[PDB]
């Protein structure tokens, strides 16, 4: 009744769950590719979550069991590995001192369950490339935010599988609440909505306002919800805060998949998508305007919001930053 070694290896990894820069790759591997189950599982009793929620132990599993396999292990980037990525980035980002006893537990209850089925059932190509092809999903959700609904509508569907309802014992109340939180996340992941969120999150920060020292002042469902958006958005977008290692087999496989789809357009005479043609392709350019357009004004933004708990993250963003800059020949 104690761990086979393999077990122990995986929990000595998982003593890092609380850190920015866990080795999830290695996790991935431990767990005999259960990131995404042994990361949330891990969460929850940290969070003490099963006990608050009344969740059965044996009915979280076969969830998250269920909900990893709706991840497509042939998809190089889009898969249980980035989910279990964002979950635990989220945790972490929850755990910001600026943010300590600002949400309630279904409100952390809602971002981390939104991150982790924020991607799942992912096809490995974009919206565009949906919409584009004519696909059944892009008509499903006439052609607006088609990956981000489906993501949603599979992580709920999932839920009515044998033993697999986690909010079975949450009051009516409770689960409207926790779902319209969950969908207002999970949307807000397609980056046709970065601008918007990113344009309010500095509103926010102008008008800032904390209370009993430091703690920031959120006292309407607008702000709350805008802020556990784009703390999912920033983990969504956490890659090129990592340590170097991590960043780059990030870099590796989103590039792998964005190729792929370059070849399933190249291969349809369709129109090549940026950065998707291996044959016209400048990763570390590439690298270095999503980091200067998109990454870096969003972690700026955020680390004036929690200032100064997130000054080492977007440190580690501007050496990456400049590590890639020195790498363009
Ligand atoms: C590790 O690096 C990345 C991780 C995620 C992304 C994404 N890009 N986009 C949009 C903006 C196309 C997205 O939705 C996501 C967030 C999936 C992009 C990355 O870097 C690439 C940009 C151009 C080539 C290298
Ligand atoms: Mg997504
Ligand atoms: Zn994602």
């Amino acid at each position: 009744g104690v761990k086979t070694e393999q077990e122990d290896v995986l929990a000595k990894e998982l003593e890092d769950v609380n850190k920015w820069g866990l080795h999830v790759f290695r996790i991935a591997e431990l767990s005999g590719n259960r990131p995404l189950t042994v990361i949330m599982h891990t969460i929850f009793q940290e969070r003490d979550l099963l006990k608050t929620f009344k969740i059965p132990v044996d009915t979280l599993i076969t969830y998250l069991m269920t909900l990893e396999d709706h991840y497509h292990a042939d998809v190089a980037y889009h898969n249980n590995i980035h989910a279990a990525d964002v979950v635990q980035s989220t945790h972490v980002l929850l755990s910001t001192p600026a943010l300590e006893a600002v949400f309630t537990d279904l409100e952390i209850l809602a971002a981390i369950f939104a991150s982790a089925i924020h991607d799942v059932d992912h096809p490995g190509v974009s919206n565009q490339f949906l919409i584009n092809t004519n696909s059944e999903l892009a008509l499903m959700y006439n052609d607006s935010s088609v990956l981000e609904n489906h993501h949603l509508a599979v992580g709920f569907k999932l839920l009515q599988e044998e033993n697999c309802d986690i909010f079975q014992n949450l009051t009516k109340k409770q689960r409207q609440s926790l779902r319209k939180m969950v969908i207002d996340i999970v949307l807000a992941t397609d980056m046709s909505k970065h601008m918007n969120l990113l344009a309010d999150l500095k509103t926010m920060v102008e008008t800032k306002k904390v209370t009993s020292s430091g703690v920031l002042l959120l006292d309407n469902y607008s702000d709350r919800i805008q802020v556990l958006q784009n703390m999912v958005h920033c983990a969504d977008l956490s890659n090129p805060t990592k340590p170097l290692q991590l960043y780059r087999q990030w870099t590796d496989r989103i590039m792998e998949e964005f190729f792929r789809q370059g070849d399933r357009e190249r291969e349809r005479g369709m129109e090549i998508s940026p950065m998707c043609d291996k044959h016209n392709a400048s990763v570390e350019k590439s690298q270095v305007g999503f980091i200067d357009y998109i990454v870096h004004p969003l972690w700026e933004t955020w680390a004036d919001l929690v200032h100064p708990d997130a000054q080492d993250i977007l440190d580690t963003l501007e050496d990456n930053r400049e590590w890639y800059q020195s790498t363009i020949p």
